[PDB]
């Protein structure tokens, strides 16, 4: 095995978490060890992933923003369970399940809210990330414009905060937003 496979329990507890069939998980932890040996990534391994993605823009804000997503018990490494989790509702989610994530994403302090603030940490490192490779349309070309946007769309009661409630609303709103979060498998 080398532990490239997994405990029957653990395939089968993995499987009925996911979205994933018993070889589909199987084949994920077989290229998670190949390239995580010590079945634990940690936030450099995740950094070097995204820094080959966008080699155009500096993702280490973002990728650590999405490395505290995935990192549900915050022992500071992706194991296995998380990963497999992870790639489940981000890529195989319904769209409400994509977007309870996506809020975990934004609401950086766990507190139940999205505040301006924290919009703007995550829309800023996404600029980053993607870096001006090329020109951006000039309304939305700072994260400012875009986070006052999505505010002016999504923020009800102008409290300068989101809710669940308004972020899922408010996305099901934009179609761009809606369509972004409705690929299976990338489609
Ligand atoms: O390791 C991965 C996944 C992954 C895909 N293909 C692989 C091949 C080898 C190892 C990992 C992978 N990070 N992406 C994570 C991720 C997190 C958040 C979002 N979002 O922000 O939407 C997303 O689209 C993907
Ligand atoms: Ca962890
Ligand atoms: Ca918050
Ligand atoms: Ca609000
Ligand atoms: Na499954």
């Amino acid at each position: 095995k080398s532990n490239s496979k997994l405990k029957p329990e653990v395939v089968e507890e993995l499987t009925r978490k996911t979205y994933f069939t018993e070889k589909e998980v199987q084949q994920w932890y077989k290229g998670f060890i190949k390239d995580c040996p010590s079945g634990q990534l940690d936030a450099a391994g995740f950094q070097k992933i995204y820094k080959q993605f966008f080699p155009f823009g500096d993702p280490t804000k973002f990728a650590t923003f999405v490395f505290n997503v995935f990192d549900e018990n915050k022992d500071g490494r992706i194991e296995f369970s998380e990963f497999i989790q992870a790639l489940s509702v981000t890529s195989r989610g319904t769209l409400d399940e994509k977007l309870r994530w996506a809020f975990k994403l934004y609401d950086l302090d766990n507190d139940g809210y999205i505040t301006r603030n924290e919009m703007l940490d995550i829309v800023d490192a996404i600029y980053q990330m993607v870096g001006n490779t090329v020109e951006l349309p000039e309304e939305e070309n700072t994260p400012e414009k875009r986070v006052d946007r999505i505010f002016a769309m999504m923020d009800k009661n102008a409290d300068g905060k989101l809710t669940l409630q308004e972020f899922q609303e408010g996305s099901k709103a934009d179609p761009s937003i809606v369509q972004a979060l409705s690929l299976y498998d990338g489609l």
